[PDB]
């Protein structure tokens, strides 16, 4: 009957994101999915730092936070295990001992500079009490473009989901997925590879099966949102929680079990094109983080994507203690850091050996 | 088989927003939906004021903008036709000649103080070129609660939809609907009655049927998004465009036709509980804005909601001309305003008489 | 940059159903929304007749069912209170005393003939145990077209929702809404005004508030599905449950409360264009059905749509008892029927007086 | 603030279909995903046999149809290439030359019996003219459980999408996806592994890119519908079209381009858990079907799922011609058939040699 000439971009099937950065996004994804390597999450907020300087009793100052990063970044040879570093806004503008800004320092060593672009958690104000959303989309492109000029080529945004009474509200499931999807699009348009982090928190008395159920439910909606917004699959990365029992459940899971549940959930929700999955440690111990990732890279279940790490706590705990916040502790701190980095590097390769942590 | 104890608030059917401000939001809606009254939209941005100040060749200063606003906010007797005023952020802080801030000034005169809370249009960056989204959800509650303290009781947020090639992208239909829905929730939680404004623009060569189809499509997704975010229907208002032919279509619709198409489109998409629809003028001439509203209020079609106006251009055009800027044309300015406000007050009641309106009115489209 | 010529019907905003029957569908709606009139639901299945015939000692035969329908359809005077009658597939082909098929007989006497087109409830096989879906869409156009030929001008389809533990599953909320919307579209395309019936059953121990919550949640999705399918709003009717406490709640609700909750729920979910809402009695007594409808038509809440009845049990109970299935009880049964039809007629007008029912 | 005890099955996150047939379903997938083996699509309807017997002039009779399928089913040694066969309704009840039903015959021969359970295409009656939906969900569990009792362990259901003007309507995209997902669920509940077939037809002037876009769009929705209905991913299979230019586009794609586009589209839409993808020949020639599958199994792109075949035409065409419907032609026919079977078997392994195959294969598109 009646025909009409429309713009191809107005047709539902042609919603895939169009950006001149596509080629570079794929290249960054390539470097970020290097065998035997993972990411160092060093984007702790000024408030989280206070928590970090505790078992070592160090004051929370701008200078000490810079030394906190310098401890791990200026550690000779770390680029052997780390392919990218998620920096905090403050650290982006700080300089290493050699005078290079941290992004320049990383870029010179072949390490991709990354940046946490979200603006923190806030009450969801919908759904159930205790649920939270993430702010930061207003003025996003402006901020991202500036970070890109400073050398950053990838970013990270975190949304959280709190399991309560074995479930999570649909308000949270829908809203946080839309937030993550929009974030992915604005990032790619700004030239930064987006690390989409939908963390189903370990907090709670739930068992591994509950975590498995909620994680699958939360993750598949993130995927649906991403398809709605037309993300470039070849140009993004996922940063999920591992499927493990709750922190206050009193139950433990064998590495084989975590790998089974974690890998099964991912495969059941993620498109096979997803380039990589960089696990957050989120509450697991340094050894758990390594053992689990290792068992995950030994799973017989389908996992076409790169499975590695994007650890903060699981790579810093020991390094911080041995360092003690003192110069004389750098050598020991750096030794502690590289060891954890090496263990996780081998875990990525499925050759982790627990005896090495004995 | 297995049973589990969950919070009622975690179940899909219990997503309705819970706020202690509910009673107050409803009360405000009542005032905002008073027979024979509409809203004055004086929320033009600082930049937009440069577009209002061109014809009269006025200096775009903070003092002048205050006069621009005071020109009509102080015009005695206007509260007989205006039940609420949408103020710009800067005007909320300015004072009237009496020393009271406009919010305080308006309240004492019975006129509810409102505030435009959105942060402007930006490129959608999804869908088709030319489409735009609206920012402002970050730190919203913090801004809204502050406005509340200053006396504001309702807010306004505007999203736009550009008809191109007889259609709009779904990226735009979905995203702007979600933005508007979230906006409504945060406003109600902050104590401000939200005026949801999904404007399908008159820009383009599209005819009235194309505007009808697009408006229906856009509006229903806004309603769907509102249902998912659980808005309190009894406490919000809609500010839509009227369904009319495009500005460059070469055609002009008769009042009866615009009434039919507009009232029909609202009925097919809006829940019967929606307390009120406050039309934007969107480029129509001052007379058309009055003529069409009057016809709308004489439509035999279903319309349980209060139908009125929330005009900016269709209420300030001539009153601005007569004013010119000097306090000399103040009487002439406040005279042209009260007349336009009276014509629309009559329209709300469906008693508008074209014979009482100037026999000459040019489009306010740009 | 790139344009494409497509069919206007391929665009999302142009999904409204196109049918040459539109004008007739609206004309039918007008007759079914006539002040002081309602619908008689006489579409009981063979199995339901058993439940109606058992308590009066009447054998369930093809002949006794016809006599069961004749009892009401030939109660001269009922046309004054009944604008339409929902017939069972069997009755459509039966004949009244004068040799006319019931549809012909009804049409000749000013009543619009309708037909129940759904094929029964079945286990949902998704969501929670006890939930059911409704079959009937396969070959629907063929059946509906045959009905139109015989004189039917509107139809009815029933889906049910069972409140369990104060909630219902999304699987049911979504699936049944999609079933109803598809059914509405196919009915209109066939020239039959569709009566959409999403019955939130009174069964259970829930209070009126829970019914309100579930009814609003169920209603809204039915509407959403109708919008996605592009139904002609000016050509359909809703046949919902009134909002009242559960049948096993041991709680009673005053007429004014039912009216407030019911009218408020419709207003919050139904587009103002919906032409009419014909309530099902669903377990309420004959008196509650009249009392509640009467209060609904006296409610100060918004209600652009016509509010009337589409009752089965609430119009048949007393009549079946007085009739006793005996030709010698016809006069008594018909007086009871007319009385009940009369009470609901005055209820539609908001002039029902409880004293009239003693 | 208040709590409530509900069934776990009432919560959104717990919607995975639960069936006692899960184990057997997965076991069945394992059989249907055996390296070097594919499926034989012999579910042609009586009306579809009319056009297949047209060439060799064979009367469409229950008997002639029985032999037509026996030709391939009783082809000695075909089990080395075929893991399962999709039968038509009547063939399920017909008998092999040894007196036992084909299902019993195939089972004893290590082959899995399958049944096509859809009731055919019908006008969509929504969206655009030319679009079709598929009927068959009414009384499904009853029919399916009947087939299961007769030996069947998997089924097939086909929905089609027609590219027109470079696109398809959302009405079709949504409705056909929901139909497939409900079909999948009812199938698993009846103990049958469902092969979900969303065919974006090769018909049209469109190029490979338009087919890619449309296929991506259509398939992701099927996936969305499957997640909403809670399908058991570990127990189902997908049967899509390959991404190739239209039959009337005038262009023909090189094996490796088809591989790139097809695999890329699958990876962007399908969850990594999806057991396998059994392609349809959809009109391609016998050799094209084999070449493309070979190139597909040689793609460097991510593809965790078993990629194989489930052809009807591309496997029967020449074998049928050789048979001629004559008894003396059974040998000639079964050689051609077992040949094509071997070719696709190699293609499944990415070890297909174009040399070892015919030199000229005509289009099977009508
Ligand atoms: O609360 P803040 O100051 O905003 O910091 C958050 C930041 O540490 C996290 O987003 C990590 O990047 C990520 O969750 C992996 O960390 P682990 O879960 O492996 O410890
Ligand atoms: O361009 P800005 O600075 O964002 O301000 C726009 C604002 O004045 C309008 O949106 C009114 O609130 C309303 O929509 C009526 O406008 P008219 O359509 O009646 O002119
Ligand atoms: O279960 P069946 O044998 O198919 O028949 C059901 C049928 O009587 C009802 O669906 C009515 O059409 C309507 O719902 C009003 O019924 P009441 O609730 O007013 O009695
Ligand atoms: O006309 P009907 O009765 O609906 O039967 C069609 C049926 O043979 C096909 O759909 C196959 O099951 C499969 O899709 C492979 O088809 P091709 O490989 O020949 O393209």
């Amino acid at each position: 009957m009646s025909r009409v000439t429309v713009l191809q971009s107005q047709l539902p099937a042609y919603n895939r994101l169009k950006t001149p950065y596509e080629s570079e996004l794929i290249a960054t994804v390539k470097k970020l999915t290097t065998p035997g390597k993972g990411l160092l999450a060093a984007d702790e907020s000024i408030g989280s730092c206070t928590k970090r300087f505790q078992p070592i009793g160090l004051s929370n100052t701008e200078e000490h936070r810079r030394q906190y990063r310098a401890l791990m970044l200026e550690a000779e040879g770390f680029e052997q295990y780390i392919s990218g570093v998620i920096l905090h806004d403050e650290t982006v503008g700080q300089k290493a001992s050699n005078g290079q800004t941290f992004p320049e320092y990383l870029t010179a060593r072949g390490v991709v500079p990354g940046i946490k672009t979200d603006m923190g958690l806030c009450p969801l104000l919908e759904g159930a009490e205790g649920e939270q959303m993430t702010e930061g989309l207003d003025g996003y492109v402006k901020r991202a473009s500036a970070y890109y000029k400073k050398g950053c080529r990838f970013c990270k945004w975190r949304n959280v989901y709190k399991i309560q009474n074995g479930t999570v509200s649909e308000s949270a499931v829908r809203f946080n997925a839309e937030t993550l999807a929009r974030y992915a699009i604005l990032s790619q348009m700004s030239g930064l590879v987006p690390i989409v982090e939908p963390e189903v928190m370990i907090d709670g008395k739930h068992d591994i099966d509950t975590c498995q159920r909620v994680s699958e439910h939360v993750w598949r909606e993130v995927v649906a949102a991403l398809q709605r917004h037309g993300v470039i699959w070849e140009g993004c990365l996922l940063k999920p929680n591992m499927v493990v029992p709750g922190a206050e459940s009193g139950k433990t899971a064998a590495p084989e079990q975590v790998a089974h549940y974690t890998v099964m959930t991912l495969a059941r929700t993620m498109p096979a094109m997803l380039p990589g999955v960089m696990f957050l440690s989120g509450g697991l111990s340094e050894v758990q983080a390594s053992e689990y990732l290792n068992a995950i890279n030994n799973s017989p279940l389908p996992r076409p994507y790169f499975l590695s790490f994007s650890y903060a706590r699981a790579l810093q705990s020991s390094a911080l203690k041995a360092w003690g916040g003192k110069e004389s502790g750098l050598a020991a701190g750096r030794r502690a850091f590289l060891h954890r980095a090496r263990m996780n590097s081998m875990a990525q390769l499925g050759k982790y050996k627990r005896s090495d942590d004995d």
